[PDB]
């Protein structure tokens, strides 16, 4: 399945720099990089969570070429809404590696016009669905659907970048109701609503009640997927996470520091206070440490069995009238 | 006129940050600030545009409250993708001034954060349109124009960095051919066709000979007006400028150059040569003066006004049938 993606990404690419008015050869030749460089290398869970739901939400009888077309059209969108928050991403915390090679904006030649560069990835979206989805009935819930989903993106940032301040020490803030909120908006939204939702309007699927129930469960998936994040970025190989985690000493808000803060003792709550947020490799090789002296580890793998446990509750009770193999398609491409 | 659109500006944050499930009251919060430290302080010609041209494209008897309130809501849109494209167009071309004061990515406590920060900004805009011109025929064409007109923005932006690299000896580039199509991407395109084509929008004018026609005047005056503010980065008042000029440090690729290059003898086109897109400010101080030697700013003068009379003879050919003084107006804004 994979595969069959991947080998359309050309297609999506040659109608985006085809535009070469050949005024603008240079910016579309410039285009057609960053698309390169960005939209590939990734496992393409969101992508492909589209073009599968799809075929699972439309009969046989109406999943013609076209539909089909359309389909993972839509599926590569929701990776250039990766590429641009990703390339914008990476900036903010400050990178060096994503998908195990140096970050755009770290190569030479580029710095911080990425940023022109993650919007030039926000225009391609809505330029393939004006290209694709146009004469359809559903194009205007595409179109809104992305354009809300982002700004929840956006609002998320805004809480995580808002909750770790650079050189601020800040345990105070890292309770849990805010990693919810946090993760629910930069996270679970874009990542697991989104790719589903463009399936059920592609399929016809408009309904309220059907979209809250989809999303019920979804959410739910989406806060465990990055409570994963959390620990993949610190206890992670990098040479199968192909980037290195910045969490610690971008004074971020993990579930780990809130996991850890939760049962860290007045003693141990400092030398936390203390090495926590430092850009000091052996200030944040002693956080790392306090985790291991906390159990943690072994903590997470609980949590990943009672939150698997209750998503399959949960779809267990929500799917309906959903082909239930459409969320548990999802808790096997990610609750590994 | 311009006293009646800045008194709205209330209703308008009020609409944005009102939000605070109040799990996002912080990032409400921070959003009203980056709305009101960047969608104030300027001029307003562009969401100044839309409301007078409204006026002056819709009968009286159609001007009702409501459709008015739709009016210098969709003027204020335009304000917000003006707040966004400066907000990282000023962290790009590493900016300190804007509209007499500080770059908001310059405070203390914002730096590269400053990029979700432009983000939520264009999130804004879209939040407005579904907010007010949802039940109209007109919503998903107002979309559309902004979101091609981002895109065309975002190309000609694409064109400008690719133009200058930094720490890049290219005189070689700055030929004509290219300071148009830069313009006509990067300003043209959505700070004169987008207001007007709002309006026309907005009024029942969906055609597309009418469009082009708007189009063909709006453009050429896009063009001049950069020019305009190509000279006043150089020689203008900082203190009417609120800001400087970072042109010739920025290697960038100006009125300026292209005209200096023209005229430039061969002793003459080094000293150029050798002091544009360095940061010494004696390196600089060098440039300006071999533009005043050139007699530029006299050639600048002829242009200013040889531009002036195409324009009004462009006027004085495509407006028909929209009334006149809907470019008329526009040339009496910034031809001056
Ligand atoms: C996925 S997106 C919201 C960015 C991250 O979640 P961050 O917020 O921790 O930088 P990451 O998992 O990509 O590291
Ligand atoms: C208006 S927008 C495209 C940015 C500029 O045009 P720049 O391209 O010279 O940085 P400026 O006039 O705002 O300086
Ligand atoms: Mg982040
Ligand atoms: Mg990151
Ligand atoms: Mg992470
Ligand atoms: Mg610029
Ligand atoms: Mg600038
Ligand atoms: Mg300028």
């Amino acid at each position: 399945e994979k595969q069959d993606f991947v080998q359309h990404f050309s297609q999506i690419v040659r109608v985006l720099t085809e535009d070469e008015h050949p005024e603008i050869g240079d910016a579309i030749a410039r285009l057609k990089e960053v698309l390169e460089y960005n939209a590939i290398g990734g496992k393409y869970n969101r992508g492909l969570t589209v073009v599968v739901a799809f075929r699972e939400l439309v009969e046989p009888r109406k999943q013609d070429a076209d539909s089909l077309q359309r389909a993972w059209t839509v599926g590569w969108c929701v990776e250039l809404l990766q590429a641009f928050f990703l390339v914008a991403d990476d900036i903010m915390d400050s990178s060096l590696t994503r998908r195990g090679q140096i970050c755009w904006y770290q190569k030479p030649g580029v710095g911080l016009d990425a940023i022109n560069d993650a919007n030039l990835l926000e225009a391609c979206i809505y330029r393939l669905l004006k290209l694709y989805c146009r004469e359809q009935p559903y194009y205007l819930n595409l179109i809104e659907l992305f354009l809300q989903s982002s700004y929840q993106t956006e609002i998320g940032q805004t809480l995580d970048l808002l909750t770790a301040p650079q050189g601020n020490v800040d345990l105070v803030r890292f309770t849990e109701k805010r990693y919810k909120s946090i993760v629910k908006y930069k996270t679970a939204f874009y990542s697991f609503y989104l790719p589903i939702a463009a399936a059920m309007y592609m399929a016809g699927i408009d309904g309220e009640k059907e979209h809250a129930n989809a999303k019920k469960i979804l959410l739910e998936m989406g806060e465990f997927f990055q409570i994963q994040d959390d620990y993949l970025d610190l206890f992670g190989d990098p040479s199968v996470t192909g980037k290195i985690g910045t969490d610690i000493q971008d004074n971020k808000c993990s579930w780990l520091v809130v996991q850890c803060l939760q049962r860290a003792t007045p003693e141990q709550y400092q030398i936390l206070k203390e090495n926590y947020g430092q850009k000091e490799a052996e200030k944040v090789a002693r956080v790392k440490a306090l985790y291991e002296e906390l159990d943690l580890p072994a903590v997470f793998l609980q949590y990943e069995e009672d939150s698997y446990s209750h998503i399959m509750a949960l779809i267990e009770q929500y799917a309906a009238p959903l082909p239930p193999a459409v969320f548990l398609g999802l808790a096997r491409k990610i609750y590994k």
